[PDB]
């Protein structure tokens, strides 16, 4: 069989580039995928017992302010109504989050208005102004104040990094809305919603043409030389762990890897929503999800339901990773790396791109428009007129 | 001009349903007569002078339906914005997740409570009274939820909303009281919702926006029917005002609720960081207060000031806008007269009794709506295309 293009991993980043190569210019696409299902971190199955659909990985809740991106992914799927609301259980209390009238109301006692809430939080974060901060714990201070910090970012964030908060990156806590509103939206995009006939659907449907082959319980590292003698014109995509590409020979990168506990419950309903998460250290899980409320329209048990637990640990050598660290040391380690990321695309035409593939934190939706990104300005000009993947 | 077939009296939701169907569907003429000085009935908006912010300066309007055929109904006049309604409630300094769910829950008893649990702690405060032995409104209520809800939440607000004590309210007035045993603190459970994009009164100006409609405002129906009526002799009549003063009161006045709003504009950009918030407790003499500016967040509004609405309730005196009916015994009695009153008008008159004030019934937008649809559909549309009897 012969292949216009390689692309490893079957995630959102990797299924979005093969099937514009497929749809867009014809072309035919090998993906490779070491796991055994397809989907990268965003599959989905049912769980026997219930036949509720679970995010094998946790939940995966998607959101985007891109238009583009949106008229994308609704070529593959509908979306449902849903918007996401998370709650926060600390000191045996479950509190509307994130950062709004409701946390603060509900923390410190009594109603506080706009404005007063708004002075409250600033003499509370005063240590440190949002222009200034240098790091998670600092932001973080700086737009929810020390209290509620204390209460319900640092040992959250001490579980599930395991890393001192002045050696994270600020970047992690604005991922979450901060209002003075009673607005608990955990999202603030423009688009939102479940795929309604699931995860794994809509990324079948994106792999669906008939020039895309996949390949399942196949590691890349093992097939890559023939695969590629045979086909020599052929480029790479490859999104994949960045450090594990090139042998760990610039250093190990920091990643967080996550274990789960998925539990069948006799009783319809274990806690009324989504995703509680789980603040205080008194209890080893990060957050638990309940998958039977992200879809209220199917036919689900009402005498059962399906649980899972999330549990944060360093990912070892053995471990796939989830989650890039980005310390400071980490990032030396990473500018080594894009180094020799660079050095790879103009020798052996291998791109990279994706969580993994760049170590960065991206969701859904910023990995779908990187994608849509890179081939369009990259890959295609490469693939039909012959242009450079040197840019 | 003229020649109508058909005369609407009043221009709510109930009667402009009526006469685009009956202008658009049936190509029939039709005069609407409005004694207001603009239409849309109590759904009428309009911008608040000073800050250019949309007021519903009858009452806040809030649609929603489960009904597809009236939602694709109404997109015919309007786009919606992707707005859900939430109401919080402020009870002892205290802001609450409203309606009763999970949230109010365990803010109230000071702890988290799982939906079973929730479950459990529920039938057992409920437990106190059975409901078939309730007696009142007040014990019907803690039979239902329990008392410590009740008394925090239902209790004063119920006292605020009718003028009376609880224990004075009859055990009728409640068909369910749930509490919800999840998190979902969406208000209305209904399927479609939103806020009309550019506004009711640009909507309800749709609706009243075919050639063959013609308005009439500032003008009572009593005052011009005998001659209107002398020149256009087989066109029916859909009357939405009130059904007693229809028949002079002959048979007594039915009693309404009315409700009296204090707008006020603030020097700040967000006075309350929600667009309703409920007061459930007796030392503030309004039951709940608006602020308009939240209703639509994706306007581009002013970034420091806000305008927001108070609203009192009390009985409606003959000079007050009828809101909601009382519905006392002697009430259903005075109603039972005047039915037999408009049943005998509608086969010797050909006047059909329609909406809120014609039925003496509160109901939503999306009620009205579908209430003229039916009303179209086997009663109004038969007769005026086929000459059907308007006798049901
Ligand atoms: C716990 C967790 C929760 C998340 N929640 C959300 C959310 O709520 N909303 C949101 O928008 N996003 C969420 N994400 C992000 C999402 O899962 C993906 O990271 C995102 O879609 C990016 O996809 P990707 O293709 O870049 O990476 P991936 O999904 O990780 O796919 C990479 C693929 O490469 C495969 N692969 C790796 N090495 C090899 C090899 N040698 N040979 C062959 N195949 C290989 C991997 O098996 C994997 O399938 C979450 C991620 C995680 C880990
Ligand atoms: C405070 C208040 C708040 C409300 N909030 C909501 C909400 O949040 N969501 C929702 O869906 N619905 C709400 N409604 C209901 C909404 O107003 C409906 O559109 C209305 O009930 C529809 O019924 P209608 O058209 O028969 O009533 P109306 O809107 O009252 O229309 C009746 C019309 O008849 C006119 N009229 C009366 N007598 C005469 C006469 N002799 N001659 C000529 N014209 C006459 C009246 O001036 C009026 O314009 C609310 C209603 C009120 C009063
Ligand atoms: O209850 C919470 C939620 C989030 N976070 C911090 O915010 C970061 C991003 O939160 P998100 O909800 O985006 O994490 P994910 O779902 O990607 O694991 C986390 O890593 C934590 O450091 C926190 O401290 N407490």
């Amino acid at each position: 069989g012969n292949f216009d293009l390689f692309v490893v991993g079957s995630g959102f980043f990797g299924l979005t580039i093969a099937e514009r190569a497929a749809t867009q210019l014809g072309k035919r696409v090998l993906v490779i995928e070491r796991r055994p299902h397809i989907g990268g971190n965003a599959y989905s199955e049912p769980e026997p017992e219930t036949g509720i659909e679970v995010h094998k990985y946790g939940a995966h809740l998607f959101h985007t302010s891109n238009k583009r991106v949106w008229d994308y992914v609704r070529q593959f799927t509908d979306f449902t109504g849903y918007q996401h609301r998370v709650f926060a259980m600390h000191n045996g209390q479950a509190y509307q989050f994130p950062m709004g009238l409701g946390l603060v109301s509900q923390f410190f006692g009594r109603y506080f208005s706009p404005d007063e809430a708004r002075a409250l939080i600033a003499e509370q974060a005063s240590e440190i102004d949002t222009k200034d901060a240098k790091n998670f714990e600092e932001k973080a201070i700086s737009l929810v104040g020390r209290p509620l910090y204390e209460a319900f970012i640092k040992h959250y964030t001490a579980k599930q990094w395991q890393t001192d908060p002045k050696d994270l990156p600020a970047s992690n806590i604005t991922r979450l809305p901060v209002r003075y509103t009673f607005d608990n939206r955990y999202f603030n995009d423009t688009y939102e919603g479940l795929p309604v006939e699931g995860y794994t659907k809509w990324l079948e449907n994106m792999a669906a043409d008939e020039r895309i082959e996949v390949r399942l319980d196949t590691d890349w590292f093992d097939v890559r030389d023939d695969l590629r003698a045979a086909n020599p014109d052929a480029p790479v995509v490859y999104t994949g762990p960045l450090d594990r590409y090139f042998d760990y020979a610039e250093g190990r990168l920091g990643w967080r890897t996550l274990d789960f506990e998925l539990e069948v419950l006799e009783t319809g309903d274990f806690q009324g929503t989504p995703v509680m998460n789980y603040n205080d250290l008194d209890v080893p899980y990060t957050r638990i999800h309940e998958f039977r409320h992200f879809h209220p329209e199917r036919t689900y048990p009402t005498d059962k339901t399906v649980i899972m637990r999330e549990y944060s640990r360093f990912a070892d050598n053995d471990d796939e990773p989830y989650y890039p660290i980005n310390t400071e040391a980490d990032r030396a380690v990473l500018a080594a790396y894009r180094a020799r990321a660079k050095a790879e695309t103009a020798s052996a035409k291998v791109l990279f791109g994706g969580r993994l593939g760049t170590y960065q934190y991206l969701d859904m939706h910023m990995a779908i428009a990187s994608a849509l990104s890179m081939f369009d300005n990259v890959l295609a000009p490469h693939l039909s007129e012959g242009a450079s993947l040197v840019t």
